[PDB]
């Protein structure tokens, strides 16, 4: 197994996947690494299994259909994985914890949002459809772009949104377009 966490790239107290060489901090994995379960298979492995059991699941889909899906166990897992892919980028630090807003010439967003809030909401089964999760994720970046205006720091929101959107298209097999 790897000797660093797949998510944060640090060493520490790591749990190792039994079916692939990845390792994780307990609360870096989503969902948090399960108490018992030997063998244990990471989220990467669980997602690969879904694909392998239903090869047709990789054919192109329309976003509007994906968003209306109910949060059954496989869609729950796919959103957990997508969230984890965002945490994998180090620039996610900016969006992880609860933000505050006090900048001359700007007003804070009406509905603040952040990664750890989305993580809690998934853990608590608060989303009934994929749309709920995707709307909160996109709200993170939209709030940031609006608040930072022409400051060059707005670019961090564009960057992490791009990671989100590329992973969304990959995990939910969105039909490729020009
Ligand atoms: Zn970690
Ligand atoms: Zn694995
Ligand atoms: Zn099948």
């Amino acid at each position: 197994n790897s000797n660093i966490c797949e998510v944060c790239n640090k060493w520490g107290r790591l749990f190792c996947c039994d079916t692939c060489p990845r390792s994780f901090h307990e609360h870096c994995h989503i969902p948090s690494v399960e108490a018992n379960k030997n063998p244990w298979s990471c989220i990467f492995c669980r997602i690969k299994t879904i694909q392998e059991r239903c090869p047709e699941s990789q054919s192109g889909h329309q976003e509007s259909e994906v968003l209306m899906r109910q949060m059954l166990p496989e869609e729950q897992l796919k959103c957990e994985f997508l969230l984890l892919k965002v945490y994998c980028d180090s620039k996610s630090c900016f969006f992880a914890s609860e933000p505050y807003y006090n900048r001359e010439g700007s007003q804070g967003p009406q509905k603040p949002m952040w990664l750890n809030k989305v993580k809690t909401s998934l853990n608590e089964q608060m989303y009934t459809r994929v749309e709920g999760f995707v709307q909160d994720m996109r709200l993170i970046f939209h709030n940031h772009k609006e608040f930072y205006r022409e400051d060059k720091f707005t670019r961090l929101g564009i960057q992490v949104q791009d990671i989100f959107e590329k992973n969304f298209r990959n995990i939910f097999a969105i039909q490729e377009t020009s």
